[PDB]
């Protein structure tokens, strides 16, 4: 029993933590193999900085070891970093770019030095609503699939209302940011249906039923519902995924979510579901999956 | 900006968790140098539960009955010895990821990172807090025991607690690494209850800093209260009596905002009497005590 906001197990990635410093600026690096990936925006029109910028302008520190770097070169908003040296820690590893919805676990990192671990979700207006402070850039997001790190995310930018904004590892933006000081706001954000519906699973699960109904509505007339409260579209692909949650509670995803139509129109009234006085967005399905299981990595 | 429920990075842990078979019984150990240690209800069977003689199950145990697995390699138990509730299970390999650490033992309200795991291998890692009923509101199956609870602080891992059972209301009880129970539980299948629990206070004060400090004043009030008017409504409410050592840790942020810590006090008895009205405070409905002052601090 229990149900926490999980993170995955950092050690994987804070073998993979350095600083990088270029003038004045100093931020994190993750150094996989032979190869430090960090902001670009530590060279701070990024071509023109970066051709004036030579390998010992950028110092790049693992631990108490200084790398030296014989290369650099950009991709999108991420500058590569050749070092001579292969960091011997480097975990199996992929980077994959995830969708709103979707969560990972962020290593927040001050100085190449990890600080904490979070678990967090990405917005579906393509911000996260993370922990982080000045010195925090180049702190990664991630998820393990067996012994596979998958980095998914890269921090950048705090926005004006304190969310961040960042890349995938292949310095492609989520979300319509650009890295330059410019007037750049979050879109209007909304409820991840399926999550919260994952959550009301895990509430189950653990024991609480008392938001559960006798009812059970159309996926048309729950999405109108849904629209309304500033919900995103359940689609039958959602639908499909909760389908093993459905079967293990024996609550039918539709019947969930006339016990969700009634909890928006209605609210909680004084309860709380799993501690929370809120519904909860940030756990997936496969997160509830692997948290009321013990899938081990 | 921002403010979340951050666990320290779990990678010093992570290198010590093992796994620990003894006869049908698995559960994990914490392998640190050549000791492995591990809750002393390894040795014992579902019967054995209800009123277990350790000293004597033990004693009927050796070395080779112990099975331990670090990763793909079994390391062999070359003595054992129990302290308290944990056994200590002396192996003929040190842990080459041995990291600096401590064995505390932490009071209620403390918080610390729990790395869950099941088979030697971790598979979360989350953050909570000692309820003043000694509790801890977890996230634990089956398999689970023995998974510990730290703190990383310069280098030093703080080992503080290590996981034995779950308490009929889903609450659950363990020990220091040095065997010895938080609160009245016992390592036996009896008629066990986690006491009332209570809202930690300064925890609770810590967290209103931290929304002070991100921005956050609209449940600010121009009131201030004693500490014994802002206890005798604070007791109404389930809330832990709030004592002058914790009025003295809350100083470095009643400096840092400019708010007293028996004015913020009296925005605490506020929100005890009237609620949020539809408001979060730091993206929550509820009032948070799960960050201890030392951890505002460290996250802003
Ligand atoms: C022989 O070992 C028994 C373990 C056991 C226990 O609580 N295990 C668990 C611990 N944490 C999370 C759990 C989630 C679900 C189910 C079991 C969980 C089983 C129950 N009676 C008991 C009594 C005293 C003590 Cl100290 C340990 C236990």
């Amino acid at each position: 029993s229990g149900f926490r906001k999980m993170a995955f197990p950092s050690g994987k990635v804070e073998g993979c933590m350095v600083q990088v410093t270029c003038g004045t600026t100093t931020l994190n690096g993750l150094w996989l193999d032979d190869v430090v990936y960090c902001p670009r925006h530590v060279i701070c029109n990024y071509e023109d900085l970066l051709i004036r910028k030579s390998n010992h302008n950028f110092l790049v520190q693992a631990g108490n070891v200084q790398l030296r770097v014989i290369g650099h070169s950009m991709q999108n908003c991420v500058l590569k970093l050749k070092v001579d040296t292969a960091n011997p820690k480097t975990p199996k590893y992929k980077f994959v770019r995830i969708q709103p919805g979707q969560t990972f676990s962020v290593l927040a990192c001050y100085n190449g030095s990890p600080s904490g671990v979070y678990q967090c979700a990405m917005r579906p207006n393509f911000t996260i609503k993370g922990s982080f402070l000045n010195g925090s850039c180049g702190s990664v997001g991630f998820n393990i699939d067996y012994d596979c790190v998958s980095f998914c995310y890269m921090h950048h930018m705090e926005l004006p209302t304190g969310v961040h904004a960042g890349t995938d590892l292949e310095g492609n933006f989520y979300g319509p940011f650009v890295d330059r000081q410019t007037a750049q706001a979050a879109g209007t954000d909304t409820t991840i249906t399926v999550n919260v519906l994952a959550w009301l699973y895990a509430a189950v699960i653990n024991g609480d039923r008392w938001f559960l109904n006798r009812f059970t509505t159309t996926l048309n007339d729950f999405n109108l519902v849904a629209m309304k409260y500033n919900y995103e579209p359940l689609t039958q692909d959602h639908v499909d995924i909760l389908g093993p949650l459905s079967a293990q509670t024996g609550i039918a995803v539709l019947d969930m979510c006339a016990s969700l139509k009634e909890l928006l129109q209605n609210g909680m009234n004084g309860r709380t579901i799993l501690g929370s006085a809120l519904l909860e967005d940030e756990f997936t399905p496969f997160d509830v999956v692997r948290q009321c299981s013990g899938v081990t990595f």
